[PDB]
């Protein structure tokens, strides 16, 4: 299937409806008024590496202060992408705001430092492949009991608050899944 068919659940944090230039529909935020804290502070700014006209997703985020997540089901067995996208709005040194990301507890992203990796006002991607068969969940040499639902975590440490700015799951293999400009 190509690309917007592929496309099985997608979210806008903290914001609305907004289709991309791959014809991506991210969905209204259903966390909304629910868990943690929309912010839609980063409007005021431009927001390097992203096509222009996607700019809404990383201008909008949900945080909070203690660890929260989205539930999520999945249908039917097969290869997956789980794609992740983040941007530093505040800070503008390292180890200011640094978490962990799980998905069904394995930890798939330690120690995340947004600035450190691609700066202040600019775009980061996580990109992470998964198996669903035999009723079992396969992520990064690991693997565990799927039961028919994601949980997808962003977990609070020392350094300031976890967050996220917008979140889509693919069916297919990472060679699909389109990648962001080089940035260095
Ligand atoms: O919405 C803007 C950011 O809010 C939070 O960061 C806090 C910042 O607004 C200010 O109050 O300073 C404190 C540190 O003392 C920050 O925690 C969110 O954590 C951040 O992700 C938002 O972009």
């Amino acid at each position: 299937a190509g690309l917007p068919e592929s496309v099985i659940w997608a979210v806008n944090a903290g914001g609305e409806a907004h289709v991309d230039v791959h014809g991506i529909h991210f969905r209204k935020d259903p966390l909304e008024g629910r868990v943690g804290r929309a912010s839609d502070y980063g409007m005021k700014l431009p927001i390097l590496r992203s096509n222009p006209e996607d700019q809404i997703l990383y201008q909008t985020e949900r945080y909070n202060e203690e660890t929260f997540g989205y539930e999520v089901p999945i249908k039917e067995e097969g290869d997956y992408v789980l794609v992740l996208k983040f941007a530093e709005v505040y800070f503008a040194q390292s180890q200011q705001k640094v978490f962990d990301v799980r998905l069904n507890g394995h930890v798939v992203v330690k120690d995340l430092d947004i600035f450190d990796r691609v700066g202040h006002s600019t775009a980061h991607d996580e990109i992470i492949p998964m198996s669903i068969r035999k009723g079992k969940l396969s992520v990064q040499g690991e693997v565990s009991t799927f039961t028919g639902k994601l949980y997808i975590e962003f977990v609070k440490g020392y350094y300031d608050n976890p967050k996220v700015c917008a979140l889509y799951i693919m069916a297919g293999t990472v060679d699909d899944v389109p990648k962001l400009q080089p940035h260095p």
